C-alpha cells in the first residue's frame, strides 16, 4: 500500500495558503508541484557540483558530465528503452515534438503524403503537423471523437493508406482523461510503413510506460509535470531512426566543426540534438524526479489515484447540474461544466475557497469545438490529494450553484 | 570599494575541495558560479509560490505569472531597454541567434544578399548565418583579425555594400577578451540600412550594457554566465523589428487559436516566440541573479576585475615560454600556450592543482585557425577570483615548464 499522509510531508508547497484558506492544488496536469528531494538535488547540485559540461578538462567539469549522462541512462530504464542514447534531452514535450517535425518530418514526408493526428490532441501535437504539411504539400488527417470521449477508431480504414507517414496520437488525454490504445494503434500504423509519435505528457506519472512494449517510434514527455523542474522534457526515439535524422536547430555539443571555407559538421546521435549549454539544473533534478516516483511505485500511485477517481466520481453524482466531459475510466483529470455558468466563473470561485483547478481552452480547442463549448473547467486528481480535498470541492461545486443558479 | 572575500562569502562552491586540493575556479567564461541568493530564490520559489504560468486563473498560478513579468521588467532595465516587452526569455545565446536568424533572417535576406560576421565569432554566432546564407542563397562576409587579436576595422569597406542586411558580431570575446567598438560599427551598419545582432554573452557581467545607447537591433546573452541558473538567457530586439517578426518554433502561449478546418493563429509580441511551458525556475533565478549583481555595482565589479587582470598580467610575465593570445586590455579572460605542450596536457595539470581552466577550442575554431594553433588553454578571472588564485595560477605554470620542459 501507499500513505497519502507520508507522501504530502515531502511537498512543502502543500502546506501553502491561499485567500487566507488552506490550499487544495487540483491542478497538476499543468504543472505537478515539486518533492524536497527534487528541489534540494538542484539546489545540491548548484552548491557544490556546479561546472559546465561541454566535455571539459577540469575536475569539476568532468564530474558534472556524468551527472548528466547517469540521468539520461535512469530516464532510459524509466521507460524501458533499450539504449541511453535514444533519449535526448529537450526543453519540453512542446520542443520535442517540434524537433521531431523539423529533423524527421522535413526528410520524410512529401508532397501528396499525409498525417494522422486525433481530435483530442493538444495544441503541441496539431501546429507542428499543420506547418510540416504546408512546407511540403502534405495532408492533415483527423481521427474523429465519439461523445464519451474516446477515439471514433471505426474511421481509421478511412484514414491509413498507403502514402501515411506518420501517426501523432496522445497517449492521455489533458483534458478527458481517455487513455487511447496505442499499442493496437502502433500495429496498424507500422502496417502501412508509417511511423507513431506518442505524446506522453499526461502518462508517464501515472504508471508504468514501456516503449519497447509499445513499440512506438517517438515519446516525448515533460518533466515539470512529472514532479519535476520546468524546463527539461525527454524525447525518446528509436536507434534506428534517430541515428538517420539530420540537423536543424545548431549550437554547442550539437556543431562538430566549423569552418569559414569548408563549412560545418555536426556530432553523433543524441547529442547532435542538444544545442548550446544543456539545462544541467534541470537535468539534475529531472533525475531527482525520477528516482523519486520510482522509489514510492508507479503501480502503487495508480492504485491510489484510481481510487481517489472512483471516490471523487460517485461524490460528484450529488452535484447538480454538472456535466462531465470523457469516459468512466478517465486517468488524472477530471473536466466539466457546472449548469450554464461560464467555467471563468467557476473557477474563480473555486479559487475563493482555496481550491486551484485550471478553466478555459486547455490547449485543445479542436476538442472545446467538437462538444460546442468555449470552455470547460479540469480539476486533476494527483498522488498528494486526498478524499478530503475531493470532498471541498463538491461542496464548493454545490455553494456556486445555489449562489448562482 | 568593493570587497572579495564578502563576495566570496556568497558562493558556497568556493569552498570545495578538488583533488583534496582547495578549488581555483577560472573557468568562469565557460559557466560562472551561483550565489546563495540565486540559488534559494529558485529554490524558494518552488517550495511556496510554484505554479503553471499559462495566464491562469487560481492565485498561484497568477502569482507565478507576475513573477515572471516582473523578471522581464527587471532584465530590461538592466540592459536599458525601453520597454519590457523589447525582451524575449530564451533557453540560452545559441537559441536567440537562431530564432533571429530564422524568424528575421529568412525574410528580410534574399538571394543575392550578404551577412558580416568577425573571425572571433564563438559558433554560436556563425553557423546560424551560415545556414541562413545556404537556404536563401546569400554570401557570408567575414571581418579579419589582426594578430594582437582585435579587428581588422580598414576591411569593412570592402565587405559593407548595398545588399549586406546584417552584422552579427561578438561584444567580447569569449576567448581574446577583446572588446569591439559596437557603437561605431553600428553607426556604419546603420547608414547601409543593415541590422546588427549584439552577441553579449561575455559582457553583461563585466560591466554596465545600455542597448539605447549601442542603438544594437538584436541584443543576447546568458543567464548562467551571468551567475545565473542554466536554462535561461535573454534575447532583446528593437520594438519596430520584434512587432513585425514572423512565426517559427510554435507552441503554448505562442499559439492563440488553433482550428483543424481553418489553421492556426499566434500571439502578439514578447511571447509569440515563447512557446510551450516557460522554464519559470530558471527565469526566477535570472531575476535574483540581476538584483545580485545589481546590487554589487557593475562599475565596482569593473574595476576590481580591471585590477585582478593587471596583476595577473604582470605575474604571467615570469612565466617561460608563455605564448599569450589577445590584446593588452582584455577582459574577463586570459588565453595562452605553454612552449610546445599540448594545452590538454597543461590543463591536466593545472586541474591537478585544483585548478580548472578550459583547454580546447572553445567554440570557437576559425579563431584557432587564425593563430595556427590547435588547442589553447583560458583562465577566466571573475569577481570572486583572488591575487592568491593567480599566484597558484603562476606558479603552477612554473612547475608544468620545469617538469615537461
Ligand atoms: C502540457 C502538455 C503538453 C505541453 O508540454 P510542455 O511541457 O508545456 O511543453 C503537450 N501535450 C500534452 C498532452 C500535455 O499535457
Ligand atoms: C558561451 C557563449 C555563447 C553560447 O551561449 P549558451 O548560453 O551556451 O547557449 C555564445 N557566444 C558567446 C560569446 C559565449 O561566451
Amino acid at each position: 500500500i501507499f500513505s497519502v499522509d507520508k507522501v504530502r510531508a515531502d511537498f512543502p508547497v502543500l502546506s501553502r495558503e491561499v485567500n487566507g484558506l488552506p490550499l487544495a492544488y487540483l491542478d497538476s496536469a499543468a504543472s505537478a508541484q515539486k518533492p524536497s528531494q527534487v528541489i534540494d538535488a538542484e539546489a545540491e547540485f548548484y552548491r557544490h557540483g556546479y561546472a559546465a559540461v561541454h566535455r571539459g578538462i577540469h575536475t569539476l567539469s568532468a564530474q558534472a558530465t556524468e551527472k548528466m549522462e547517469n540521468v539520461r541512462k535512469r530516464a532510459s530504464l524509466f521507460i524501458n528503452a533499450r539504449s541511453a542514447e535514444e533519449l535526448v534531452f529537450v526543453r519540453g514535450t512542446t520542443e520535442g515534438i517540434n524537433l521531431v517535425a523539423n529533423s524527421w518530418g522535413n526528410s520524410n514526408v512529401r508532397a501528396g503524403d499525409n498525417i494522422i493526428i486525433s481530435q483530442m490532441e493538444h495544441h503541441a501535437n496539431i501546429v507542428p503537423w499543420q506547418m510540416l504539411c504546408a512546407r511540403v504539400g502534405a495532408e492533415l488527417r483527423v481521427i474523429p471523437l465519439n461523445p464519451d470521449g474516446t477515439l471514433q477508431l471505426e474511421t481509421l480504414p478511412t484514414l491509413f493508406d498507403e502514402k501515411t507517414r506518420l501517426l501523432a496520437i496522445t497517449h492521455v488525454s489533458n483534458v478527458l482523461g481517455t487513455e487511447n490504445p496505442l499499442a493496437e494503434m502502433i500495429t496498424l500504423a507500422h502496417q502501412h510503413g508509417a511511423k507513431v509519435l506518442v505524446d506522453g505528457a499526461q502518462a508517464v506519472m501515472h504508471h508504468p510506460v514501456d516503449v519497447q512494449a509499445l513499440d512506438c517510434d517517438f515519446y516525448v514527455f515533460s518533466g515539470h509535470k512529472l514532479y519535476g523542474p520546468t524546463g527539461i522534457g525527454i524525447l525518446y526515439v528509436k536507434e534506428a531512426l534517430l541515428q538517420e535524422m539530420p540537423p536543424w536547430a545548431g549550437g554547442g555539443s550539437m556543431i562538430a566543426t566549423v569552418s569559414l571555407s569548408e563549412g560545418t559538421t555536426w556530432t553523433k546521435a543524441p547529442w547532435r540534438f542538444e544545442a548550446g549549454t544543456p539545462n544541467t539544473g534541470g537535468i539534475i533534478g529531472l533525475g531527482a524526479a525520477l528516482e523519486y516516483v520510482s522509489a514510492l511505485g508507479l503501480n502503487n500511485i495508480a492504485e491510489y489515484e484510481q481510487n481517489l477517481m472512483h471516490y471523487a466520481l460517485s461524490q460528484l453524482e450529488s452535484v447538480p447540474d454538472l456535466t462531465l466531459y470523457g469516459p468512466q475510466n478517465r486517468l488524472g483529470v477530471i473536466a466539466f461544466n457546472l449548469g450554464k455558468h461560464h467555467a471563468y466563473d467557476v473557477g474563480s470561485f473555486l479559487d475563493n475557497y482555496g481550491i486551484a483547478v485550471r478553466t478555459g481552452h486547455h490547449c485543445a480547442m479542436p476538442l472545446m469545438a467538437y462538444y460546442n463549448v468555449p470552455a470547460m473547467c479540469r480539476a486533476s486528481l494527483a498522488m498528494y490529494n486526498t478524499h478530503e480535498e475531493v470532498d471541498r470541492l463538491v461542496t464548493g461545486l454545490q455553494r456556486i450553484h445555489r449562489l448562482l443558479g
